[PDB]
DNA sequence: CTGTTACGGCTCCATATGGAGCCGTAACAG
DNA sequence: CTGTTACGGCTCCATATGGAGCCGTAACAG
């Protein structure tokens, strides 16, 4: 009824707990990293309100839904159906943007059917009709296309076409024989130099015969057929529009540019002319949410217009409001909702979430403050709360202390991770658990554990890293200096251009200059002072391996070395065995039925493939053989069986495995085993991983550390061991800058940089520079004010 | 909030209605065949929750869920997610079946796990697992295959093959060229005959030749390259399991026969030693119901027993009652879903909702208590208010009195249907619209119309249709004698065999015997009296046709007179027309551009294609030329313009055309217009249009109609209507056996057959037979019973 | 004129190879 | 012993023609 009852909950770690969840209220789930907090929530409520809702829906609708796996439940009661908002963007398509996204283009569409004077019909403004459309643009507005200074960037034998499936260096492959049967029908060379080549020649290839046919003859059996050949550039555009990674691929090599006749207003010329107070629709839509509010505000109409208008303004009014509160008053209608960030792509999902009125419905979010400045917290924790006044509920997943202090009900796990936590420690009001003497939250809350301001910050040495000229996107032209060997923390509020500013510009830039890749830097003068640098490296949260034959064993590297002190028994000595019989990636210690994969493949009628633990190795993923061979009574597979925990114990007579094996566990692994597949691991474990293998490496003491906000899903206990571990990581004698919206994080930094006073159009300055005591005394800077009562 | 209002409903005929709709109540919609309460339901209710709870999930999951189009609404507030039940049935794949649909196979599984004692793991009893299904059917329990019999039923030249995609009639066919590849192999001669081709040579043809690679020759440009013979049969499998229509034509030539190892069990040989009680899984699915919950009632367990399955036997308990409160007391829990009625599958649907226990979500059925007897009625209503007292509101479209009295709020549309209707005529409660004088729900409910007893009916002439050993499914060896001449209706109570008796044996026996057609009869002996029939007519709701080229205009063959009026004028005359020059479907009257469709195809970058009305013709699908041609002061479009009702007045002085326009005038089609595509019609409109046609036709006393529930959908006056055209149907001279649940139809019948006295097991026999009047008198039979109160 | 049958024409629905990232191994320099 | 570079091998992901039903037309019988 007014409660939602969970019984024999087992999912993942979870140690079958019961818990009971008030219903129509605001309620948050705190937890270690690892500690079952997200699976409790995602995998079984939300996943049990999914599929409860699908499987009612019709068949051809479940069926292209999918079948959604049961979670390991004994029963839920009083589960409304559930929709979960997260940081997740994808690129989509060109059709949608943000006012068709907030579903406030429809409105404004309807004010200016009604109410526009031309210099009158509702489908006329849109886009996505073609009524409405340009006809050039198909309105798009963007003439997306393959510009001939990509495709052939030497003769065609030396590697022409750089296109993927276009590879002529195969004498057997499908485009040799169609420039073969090309350069016999047209008598021409193909080893002759594509400048050499006659235009006519180059044209015909480029762009194909435009539907004449011509004979192709191929050899395996011999034969002859007739076709016509489509184009290289033509054959593209079909692969593009007949379809994420192959879709980032061709635009890759595409050429973005305006519509020549609507200037990307994606409308015919005739439907500009309708005009509401000196402005078309295309110019209301380039207006920032505030200042169109504001002059919709300020618009002034007959009677006649107020009383045929007055809904469509009303509810227009309303959703710009919602927006603002959000946080997002920066932001432009007609922005492609492809360009956005995941923080921005949620809030959008809230605003539009609110807007809808949608009633009895579970809310599930997972961190909805990370990604946003200190001053929107009270207007995100408004907008929430209103979400829940309109009649649902809230199960927000969050680490926050001002969202522990809003919300209505906590409910805590722990109190370790992995094999220690998946039950509940403690839950009630926020009081309840600042009392409880049990509870790291509470702890954390009451004072007891907090995270000191260092007495001594360290200074710039002199070497500097000088950007200048930087004009990417909002950047106003302006020139920062980022000292070396120094913890640098940048911070700004939302949309002032910090991160395009490090990841599309210092990022790229170090990593043409050093690491020699193939990317595209962004719009800036020159950088001085890399040559202070020998390497850059990026950490983020992207997973380490896409295949079940990685393992942080492997990644770390200190595989080898166990393998090696395997081989080196006397039982190995005598058998006459190798250093790589112990790896399930080789024939020969392995399992030959599996493949050393430790799953086989079963094939249902009406099923999807079925995958069960393989019979004879009993996914142990070696041979019988191999297993008798035992280290110090443990077996290969007992050893990859073990924790960081228990194998830092195990190998404390050998230094070369126990220093990695110390790293792992004082990057907090200390609850993982070595043997987890790597596609299992989530996003906090593999940024676990990468600075466990960063603190691994021998440091020259000329290496740079970017990274994109490492607190993403961190407690205040990982804040404390992520800050502790960086500043290690400075200390050895590289330089490290952070992107960082985290006010624990920032009072430890030595160095900050602000960008502001505001995002969007007001952004891409530069408003405070230095440590943060003289940071916190800059007036104009919400950082400085926020730090002032910090500190 | 505790409302659901509605503003600016246009959608379909509707005329810009305001409602509110009471949230958390039991609320019917009533109105007339085609008045928009159809569409005012699910078009506008449905379509909008659905669309609201789609767009806020995953962007994959929206994507193939598709873009539902947006309703032609200004605003609705307080909408909760929408889930819509309706008699539609799917045959889907075979490894659900009744236990797995309802949710109880899991249940059952967990038990016999817990407490089973074998002669234990849940995932052992399982038929979808590896670990559970049996091997030799791979847990589906019917090896479907094609026999050798049915592909050869001649010389391969004669047609021997009748498969599909496999005739070699065509010379140039891939069937031709390799029947001749496998003959230059082989060394034999096509035009042999089968039964003298050597049984080697047979077998390699008719399986492949197994892997076996040899040379085949393919001539257009001439080639050769190297295969394998696939086989028929292994082609055709592959095909069918590659994916309905398609399907139900492969099960056409398939033999389902029970697998011989586990005899159907769907199980492993050793999952099967497991026995409850005495029984096992197998044996327990097996049973009814009512027994099966009547022997887990009675089931009796040691304490130990008792306290480690308490709540699995609670809810198993739970959910057997809420299926046989629901109705369907007589179902097997091993049934296969696929062999399901709409009905069935409706109240399976309800019944899994009820146990789920979903809250918060707006509920909408169409026409739940058709296909079930009057004495389900009470069970049926009490199911349905405790789905709205569990916490969810009920938006049921309903006819019945029942209803009406049961409901908490009533909305009537009309007042009429087509043009007259779209709007909104009274609502309120039960004895509001009863004292309302201008609704005609509380007309026909207040007692001022009605449908009067006939003081004289029809007796046979002697002419009987006398069924001799009908056994198919649950009938006893009954045998039953069918009056010719006279309204015969068929009654009993669901289950009992009626539905199969009809339809499966004597209109396929009649098909086959009088319009020559190629059905398999149902398992009977054989059938007397068809010597005095000569054709027989199945009347249904499925559409008359799948092509806009289609119009009742056509359909009823009154386009044919209007072509021949229009070209007898004197235009016509002196321009030497045709009669055949005004129509949409031959070159020469016809629109150029688009070809006489009326629409042209616009395709978009990234959009599905969408179809605007023709520029040139303006969608009157005629030219310019042809359309100068007018009689009476009205061109032909304006003619196919007209509605049924107008061109009843303009072609009054033609009787050819008069009398077939008042046909479909009487048959309720006043207010369809003739130029309406075929495709956009509903199942009624089509139900009518047959009965039109039907009744146009010279009926030479020796016809036979079968009609399945024709009253599905349709309000009292409706009825009455149907009531009347049946009646006039019988008098024309022919013979109409109707299957019908309504007793203000069976009331006016002149023979009753009741077959009984259960469903299920103890069906399959006749009770009563007669008049009405002595069916009333039959004590021990439901239909007599009311009768007895009806008349 | 009307019903039936046969035929022609139309429409909608159905049915294998190259590339990026990672692991293991050998060689060279510090 | 340790770091770096190069190479080999492995895996997962990506990119047109026959048939059923209907409409129009002509011929034949009542
Ligand atoms: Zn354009
Ligand atoms: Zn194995
Ligand atoms: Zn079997
Ligand atoms: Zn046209």
């Amino acid at each position: 009824k007014d409660y939602i009852v969970v019984k024999g909950a087992r999912e993942h770690n979870l140690k079958n707990i019961d818990v009971k969840i008030p219903r129509d209220k605001f309620v948050v789930i705190t937890g270690l990293s690892g500690s079952g907090k997200s699976s409790l929530a995602f995998d079984t409520i939300y996943a049990e309100g999914q599929r409860r809702y699908v499987e009612s829906l019709s068949s051809y609708a479940r069926q292209f839904l999918g079948q959604m796996e049961k979670p390991d439940v004994d029963y839920i009661d009083g589960l409304s159906p559930a929709i979960a908002i997260d940081q997740k963007t994808t690129s989509r398509n060109p059709r949608s943007t943000v006012g068709t996204v907030t579903e406030i283009y429809d409105y404004l569409r309807l004010l200016f059917a009604r109410i526009g004077t031309p210099h009158i019909t509702p489908r006329m403004f849109s886009f996505n009709n073609p009524y409405g459309a340009c006809p050039e643009c198909t309105g798009l507005g963007s003439l997306m296309r393959i510009d001939p200074d990509l495709v052939i960037p030497l003769s065609l034998a030396q590697g022409a076409v750089r296109a993927s499936g276009w590879n002529i260096a195969n004498d057997e492959s499908y485009a040799r024989m169609y420039i073969d049967a090309l350069a016999k029908h047209y008598n021409f060379s193909v080893d002759t130099p594509v400048e050499e080549l006659p235009p006519h020649i180059l044209d015909i290839i480029l762009y194909g015969t435009n539907g004449e046919k011509i004979k192709i003859e191929y050899e395996r059996e011999k034969g002859t057929f007739m076709a016509s050949f489509p184009g290289i550039i033509n054959s593209m555009e079909r692969r593009y529009k007949e379809t994420e990674v192959m879709k980032q691929y061709y635009e890759n090599f595409m050429s973005n540019i305006p519509c020549p006749v609507c200037k990307g207003a994606r409308l015919k010329k005739e439907s500009l002319a309708v005009t509401i107070g000196g402005k078309n629709i295309y110019e209301v839509c380039c207006l920032s949410i505030g200042e169109a509010k504001e002059f919709f505000a300020n618009l002034n109409l007959t009677e006649r217009q107020q009383l045929i208008a007055r809904q469509i303004l009303k509810e227009i009014n309303a959703r710009l409001g919602f927006l603002v509160d959000v946080g997002l008053d920066y932001l432009t209608l007609a922005r492609a909702a492809g360009t956005l960030s995941g923080g921005e792509a949620q809030r959008i999902r809230l605003a539009t979430q609110i807007g809808s009125g949608l009633m009895g419905v579970i809310y599930i979010l997972d961190e909805p403050s990370i990604g946003l400045h200190q001053r929107d917290n009270d207007r995100l924790l408004r907008s929430l709360k209103k979400l829940r006044d309109l009649g649902n509920t809230l199960l927000v997943v969050e680490h926050d202390e001002d969202t522990m202090y809003a919300s209505d009900y906590i409910i805590d796990l722990g109190p370790g991770a992995g094999s220690h936590g998946g039950q509940i420690v403690a839950e009630g009001t926020v009081e309840e658990i600042k009392q409880n003497p049990n509870s790291v939250t509470g702890e954390y809350l009451s004072g007891r554990k907090k995270i000191e301001v260092p007495k001594e910050r360290r200074k710039p040495n002199g070497k500097w890293l000088e950007i200048i000229g930087a004009r990417e996107n909002n950047l106003k032209n302006i020139n920062v200096r980022i000292p070396l060997g120094v913890f640098t923390c940048i911070t700004g509020v939302s949309g002032s251009g910090k991160s395009s500013l490090i990841n599309e510009i210092l990022y790229k830039r170090l990593a043409a200059e050093l690491n020699r890749a193939s990317v595209k830097p962004g719009e800036h003068d020159l950088i001085k002072g890399i040559e202070y640098l020998d390497k850059v490296i990026d950490i983020d949260q992207s997973p380490i391996g896409r295949t079940p034959r990685s393992n942080p064993a492997t990644y770390t590297g200190v595989f080898d070395f166990i393998r090696e002190i395997f081989a080196n028994t006397t039982e190995a000595k005598t058998r006459g065995y190798k250093a790589g019989r112990f790896s399930f990636n080789v024939k020969g210690g392995r399992c030959e039925a599996c493949a050393g994969d430790g799953i086989n493949k079963i094939e249902m009628h009406f099923l999807p493939d079925i995958y069960v633990p393989c019979e004879v190795c009993k996914g142990k993923r070696y041979n019988r053989e191999t297993l008798e061979v035992r280290y110090k009574g443990k077996n290969i597979a007992e050893v990859l069986d073990m924790t960081v925990e228990e194998a830092l114990e195990f190998f404390k007579n050998i230094p070369r495995i126990h220093k990695k094996i110390e790293t792992l566990y004082d990057v907090g692994l200390g609850y993982i085993k070595l043997g987890q597949s790597s596609t299992t691991l989530s996003g906090g474990e593999a940024q676990r991983v990468k600075l466990a293998t960063e603190l691994s490496r021998k440091s020259t003491g000329k290496t740079m550390y970017i990274l994109d906000e490492p607190t993403t899903g961190l407690h205040m206990a990982d804040v404390h061991r992520l800050v502790g571990i960086l500043h290690r990581l400075v200390e050895a004698g590289n330089s490290v800058v952070v992107i960082e919206h985290n006010l624990d994080v920032i009072k430890t930094a030595d160095y900050i940089i602000d960008l502001g006073p505001e995002g969007g159009s007001g952004g891409g300055l530069v408003v405070a520079e230095g440590t943060p005591e003289e940071v916190a005394k800059v007036e104009n800077s919400y950082t400085g004010q926020f730090l002032k009562k910090v500190l």
